[PDB]
């Protein structure tokens, strides 16, 4: 039997498939960072990062749903192993914020390509993703700001972890 | 600062970490199978397999939570690129059933090792997973039985896909 | 058309089928004991034993459901007629308690084999059955204890039957 | 102590005890037919026949209750293994319908003997059973009619089994 | 009058009686640790440890109930006086965590013995206890981790005690 | 850091600590008596005495709370191994009543010392304990009266145990 051709252009198909991969890779990076925190007495940051990991996977799933509805094959390649060696809480959040900046850039790139190719169905679909990613990037900026304001001396790590724990619980 | 040692034995840690990566590999395989179905007009099977993929990731997350609570570092590997090419609906479900049989075996192995090492916290924890996996294995057996009962003559594929669609919708 | 192979091992299949037949035999035995009580003015014990007989059939049905879901043929065998002649209330409950001890042993044997063969789906499934049988064995121990505490002399049978009637009604 | 004599005549006692045993044997037959269906990918018919088996045991219990209340000893006979080998769905339901006709005839015989002996307590008691058996006989006639209308070629078995599944679920 | 024999094996009887003693001894150890905290301005830890003491006694009672139901004599020996001299909060929680590890080991031992003797009624009964003890062991690991993360300098003790106070209140 | 001195006098501290250990000794004695009853078919008395044992521990806990709030270190001793062997139901309740009389005397002694030393916080605190102990002493007097009124001829033990069972159930 004949099935209809993919409804998206080759370039958009490529970018969206790559984005699914990026989000799956992100989820595993955040699981790794979360585990580091849990095994170093930082269960507040552990919980926050675990829940964020799960959210990145939810983004991957929403992208997959869009590809499916457009008859676009989801061609999954490998998901690269995440970074696992970390120096401390500050470094983890520095790396996390940098990572979120990279993800924001990748989304801007897809949206820009959608505009150039006049693919406004894709442009329109991506708006929840733009908005949610901005909130996530701002959140990591804010947490990093707070970690650096507190520092790691004189119960600093404890205070920072409890701060992050509060955020984790409030977002549930 | 000093954090407490992992609360599980080396062998149990190895098996559980391997299981996390098994579930992640499985999840992406099911996403690939799901996409094949969606792009070949089989949206019932597409939906069923997508929802199953999501559930396998939920299993991975529950295993991660247990590792975290036991102060065990999670070792996230590179996730395999899944098979992209399939012959048809029957082949997909034959492959899936065989795969679920192998997952069941892997869980039986961990539970067995837990008994041998007298790790009854782990034995007790795994019981939800034993029960859920059994239900999943039976489900795939039932779907395969039905696909083979219907066959792919005349409107056979349509009938089978609609059957699977009904199951997918009933489970959510 | 092709149907999938039984999902359980040959030894486990044999033990489970034997158990179904054991429960059916138990139902008949208890119906016979119940009738003896009813025809000898012991309607309290009659009711208790009738309801217990029905519960043993419920166990048989639950085991059958498990065999069915695993694509295991149910093998219902020839069973002897139950004993119909009894000496009195004490003898009936002595025989019943001994019978429940035998049933408990038979279940312990299946669970043990499940562990040995690493069949943890069956191990997990049987846990309701282990728990319910334990409750039943304790119950028969308690009733036999009370029958022996009361005795057979002046109004003893009446007091014992009313005690058992109370239990029967409270379990409804 | 003295217990009152059976309240029913010897002939009625014989017929009622025979009927209890008939219902027990019927339950076993239907469990066997159900198992055949489940192991041959016909879970709709499997469920229907399992539920019907359970209903036949319920009939046996109601007859037993009546015997108990009349101080009539219940005489349970030996069980012979039910037939376990069958040719297919149509043959199973052909055999089942013939079986239900036999059961209907047996009940008609008891009611006739109740009239002849002026045992109107028993006549009155049996009315629920006459009514329920009639409904069951009509049901099996209807299912057999549908199986024969559908046929066994070109998805026929699937369609028939799904039809029977619908009935099974609607009666729950 | 004759009472039925104990329903458990001699080895299981011994282990369970010893376990009742262990839990009673634990309750008194935790009362002693609690008192130390209360008399050293650490009422958060005082409350937490008092409530935990009460919970260990609840475990002893549940074990006693199981022994009673199985007609097993509860043969209580002395409860050893608890340790009472402590260096500080960290040492108390170090000792407490070590103690919980010992208790977990003792439970694993009983469950292992139940498997070896095929006493699956006891195995099944102990599952709530395995699960609850694991949660308790994890809890003490977590609190010790937090105490060591905070330390005892620069309001450290106050911060740690307030942290533990929060946990105590949340578990009520 | 400096913690405040105990808020009670040396003599009151001694008496209260002795009372805590008296209640713990009592609790285990009642557990022993309860077990004797359960293993000799007297589950009514078994239940009553178990629940009473649990209540005596509750009294110990309330005394501990008062010591804690007054910054008084609790001195937990080794708890005596209770008597295991008893002659019968009557002897158990004679021993229990005599024991409750001695507990009442011990409480009267503490209250008297509180008056003599002008410790009215302690006098006031003990009032719930005076009241509850009086109710308990009266209860044991009443049960002993009833056991002696019934006697242990024919079904006497059964009647007495059922009487006590009614009291046990009514109090919870
Ligand atoms: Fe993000
Ligand atoms: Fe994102
Ligand atoms: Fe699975
Ligand atoms: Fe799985
Ligand atoms: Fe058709
Ligand atoms: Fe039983
Ligand atoms: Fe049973
Ligand atoms: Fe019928
Ligand atoms: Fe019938
Ligand atoms: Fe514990
Ligand atoms: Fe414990
Ligand atoms: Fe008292
Ligand atoms: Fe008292």
């Amino acid at each position: 039997h004949h099935s209809q051709d993919p409804m998206l252009s080759k370039d958009i198909i490529k970018l969206l498939n790559e984005q699914v991969n990026k989000e799956m890779n992100s989820s595993n990076l955040y699981m790794s960072m979360s585990s580091w925190c849990y095994t170093h007495s930082l269960d507040g940051a552990g919980l926050f990062l675990f829940d964020h990991a799960a959210e990145e996977y939810e983004h991957a799933k929403k992208l997959i749903i869009f590809l499916n509805e457009n008859n676009v094959p989801v061609q999954l390649t490998s998901i690269s192993a995440p970074e696992h060696k970390f120096e401390g809480l500050t470094q983890i959040f520095q790396k996390a914020y940098e990572h979120e900046q990279h993800i924001s850039e990748s989304i801007n790139n897809i949206v820009d390509h959608a505009i150039k190719s006049k693919d406004h169905a894709t442009f329109n679909f991506l708006q929840w993703y733009v908005a949610e990613q901005h909130e996530e990037e701002v959140l990591f900026k804010d947490i990093l700001d707070k970690i650096e304001l507190i520092g790691n001396e004189n119960h600093g790590l404890y205070l920072a972890d409890q701060y992050v724990k509060g955020i984790a619980k409030s977002r549930k």
